[PDB]
């Protein structure tokens, strides 16, 4: 994994996850 998620990868992080913001 590479950013915060369900499914736990590799590391301490998840999935690459397409966590788009403004505010």
């Amino acid at each position: 994994g590479l950013s915060q998620g369900v499914e736990p990868d590799i590391g301490q992080t998840y999935f690459e996850e397409s966590r788009i913001n403004q505010d």
